[PDB]
């Protein structure tokens, strides 16, 4: 059905490379899921082949090929969080639009951060991307970075990529909100005393940030370690 797609998520370059010399329009062809070859060797982070099949697509911009879920190749590397494959894709004549969305609004640095891939997430800051991109739910990446807790992420966002902090959700949640309710003391903290997160702002339904804290235990850290401004 899909000969070269598969021969990409198995890693056989060997075949990659016969099918090509049978059937050369098989390099664009989409998946049942709109997927080119590309999607998958980059997927399961098949590097050679990755680079073989770029070598035979110099003049294709990878913003062109979006899944059926409005996913290009560029959003899959950051997924993974494979650096080397993330600069493969970007040092080309032919660039990615760093800002682009998918179907459900969400960016590159979304993904890589919901992942806590730190060195993808800087490589694409340093390069541009944009930190204040609200998706379908109106979360920016600093929603998710305090939703892992990851305080290098928090602070690479708040720091070198000048984050806003207050800003609330669909659910009136800010960054603060989801840090407690996860868990992430330290990640609360660290949001309000360094970067000034307020905490006396209210849910859709009047809940403070303290208020959805995870544990008694989580609560009672927060207040003892945040200043009242």
């Amino acid at each position: 059905n899909y000969p070269l797609h598969q021969a990409c998520m198995e890693n056989e370059f060997f075949k990659v490379q016969e099918l090509l010399h049978s059937k050369p329009s098989l390099l664009l062809q989409k998946d049942q899921d709109g997927r080119i070859p590309l999607h998958w060797s980059v997927s399961f982070q098949a590097h050679e082949i990755t680079s073989f099949l770029l070598s035979k697509m110099e003049n294709v911009n990878l913003d062109d090929y979006p899944d059926d879920s409005g996913w290009t190749p560029f959003h899959i590397a950051c997924s993974v969080g494979n650096l080397e494959v993330v600069k493969s894709l970007y040092d080309r004549p032919l660039k990615p639009d760093l800002n682009k969305i998918t179907n459900q609004g969400v960016t590159c640095l979304h993904l890589a951060v919901g992942k806590k891939w730190f060195e993808v997430s800087q490589f694409l800051i340093e390069n541009g991307a944009s930190v204040r991109i609200k998706d379908k739910f109106n979360q920016i990446p600093l929603h998710r970075a305090a939703s892992v807790g990851s305080l290098k992420l928090i602070e690479l966002l708040c720091g070198l990529g000048k984050s806003a902090v207050n800003w609330q959700d669909k659910q009136g949640w800010t960054p603060l909100f989801h840090a407690l309710a996860e868990g992430h003391g330290d990640a609360a903290v660290l949001l309000v005393e360094k970067y000034g997160a307020e905490y006396d702002l209210v849910d859709n339904k009047g809940a403070k940030a303290e208020d959805v804290a995870l544990n008694e235990q989580v609560k009672k850290f927060f207040l003892n370690n945040v200043v009242d401004a």
